[PDB]
RNA sequence: GCGAGCAAUGAUGAGUGAUGGGCGAACUGAGCUCGAAAGAGCAAUGAUGAGUGAUGGGCGAACUGAGCUCGC
């Protein structure tokens, strides 16, 4: 049982997510120091430039982007998604730099729970 | 104060602006959805709002063309 250790992040979204999240904070430990209320928005790019700069309207999601639930679903759904998203990325990134102790399953189930309430509510 | 020089065969005005890429001034911060309705489930370990692309109606918008210069 001692051969089956892992991260976290490589099996809630896997490398083409947590890498980018990775390098649009900079590191990992920067990553694990950020809200999800920026984990969001991280590598939205032009469009969190704008919303400061000239004001513009608020990123609703960054390199998220292209989430199995986002990309491929209705309006309704794309917004509520990307937060809550950003919430169980908040946490896996923290317990992946602090401890680096495997959770991930029960990260994953909280987000099947959490979508399948997006879809008895929308 | 009055005259003098230049000018439609071109007087006047302006040291200031363009195009492209990030960061900073504490994102919102609790509601939502189902139900006859009390109720129930989800939520600060993040509810909700803030997307991109396209379709239709409406609203508004800016070089001049003669003045410039002076001696006592």
């Amino acid at each position: 049982a001692m051969d089956d250790v892992a991260p976290n992040l490589k099996a809630l979204v896997g490398a083409k997510l947590a890498a980018r999240l990775i390098s649009l904070a900079g590191g990992l430990r920067e990553l694990a120091m950020m809200p999800s209320s920026t984990i969001q928005v991280l590598g939205a790019e032009k469009a969190l430039f704008r919303h400061l700069r000239t004001g513009a309207k608020p990123p609703k999601h960054g390199v998220i982007y292209q989430y199995p639930a986002i990309n491929r679903s209705p309006w309704w759904q794309r917004g509520k998604i990307a937060r809550a998203l950003a919430g169980k990325l908040a946490i896996a990134a923290r317990v992946d730099y602090f401890s680096g102790e495997y959770i991930a399953e029960e990260l994953k189930k909280e987000l099947e729970a959490r979508i399948r309430e997006i879809k008895e509510k929308y």
